[PDB]
C-alpha cells in the first residue's frame, strides 16, 4: 500500500506517497530515515541540486496506487549528483557509496516498459 | 566586533559578528542558546539557506568600519521558508513572526539599502 512520507528531508520533493521495502530491503520509513539521515551535510553545502531528490527516489521511493513496477531515478539523475558531490565525499574519505552505483539505474527511454525518475 | 562561537553558525561564510542582534541578545552564548533550538531542522535539510538565513539574524555580519547591521535579503529568507515552513507547520512550530521575510530587503530595490545574498 501506498503510505505518505514521513521522512523529513523526502517531503516537499515532488511527491507525497511511498511504500517499503525499498530497494535497500529496509521495511519501513523509519529505517529507510535513520539511514539517508546521515547524507544532511552533503546535501546542506550543495555540491548538487539533484542529490536530495536522488537520495529520496532511492529511500523513499515514489509509489503510485495502480503502478506496482519499481520507479528508480534515471542513471543520469545518479550521474549528475555523483558527478556533483563524489569529489568532496571524496575529500572527507568517504567514496561513492557501492549500492548507489549508477549502472544499476535504467537509462531513461532505452526500454519503453522499464520507466524512471528524471528531475 | 567580535569571532562567532556560536557552534551553529561557524563556517557559514562570515567570521565576525556584533552583539546586541534585533533580539536583544547582550552575548552571542545568549544567542546560540535561542538558534540551537532550530538545530533539528538543520539536519533534516527542508533547506539548504536555512542555517545561513537563521544566523545571518541571530549572530548578524559584522563589518570592519561599517557600523550598521546588514540583513539577509529577502530572497534568502523566502528560499529557507519555501523549504521549511511547509515542516514546521506540520510538526506545530509557526515560522515566527520575527524571521517574516517582508520585514528584509529585497535586493536592488533600493539601491542604498544593502543586504546579503548567498549560494
Ligand atoms: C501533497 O501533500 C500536501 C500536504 O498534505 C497534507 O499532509 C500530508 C502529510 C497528509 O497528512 C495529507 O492528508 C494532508 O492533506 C497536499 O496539500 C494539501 O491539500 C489541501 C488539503 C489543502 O488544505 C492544502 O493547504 C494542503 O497543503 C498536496 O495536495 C499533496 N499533493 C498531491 C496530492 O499531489
Ligand atoms: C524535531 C523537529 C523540530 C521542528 C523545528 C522546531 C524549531 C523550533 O522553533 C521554535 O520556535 C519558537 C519561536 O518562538 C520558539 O518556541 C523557539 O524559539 C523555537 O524552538
Amino acid at each position: 500500500v501506498c503510505q505518505e512520507i514521513t521522512v523529513p528531508m523526502c517531503r516537499g520533493i515532488g511527491y507525497n506517497l511511498t511504500h517499503m521495502p525499498n530497494q535497500f530491503n529496509h521495511d519501513t520509513q523509519d529505517e529507510a530515515g535513520l539511514e539517508v539521515h546521515q547524507f544532511w551535510p552533503l546535501v546542506e553545502i550543495q555540491c548538487s541540486p539533484d542529490l536530495r531528490f536522488f537520495l529520496c527516489s532511492m529511500y523513499t521511493p515514489i509509489c503510485l496506487p495502480d503502478y506496482h513496477k519499481p520507479l528508480p531515478p534515471c542513471r543520469s539523475v545518479c550521474e549528475r549528483a555523483k558527478a556533483g558531490c563524489s569529489p568532496l565525499m571524496r575529500q572527507y574519505g568517504f567514496a561513492w557509496p557501492e549500492r548507489m552505483s549508477c549502472d544499476r539505474l535504467p537509462v531513461l527511454g532505452r526500454d519503453a516498459e522499464v520507466l524512471c525518475m528524471d528531475y
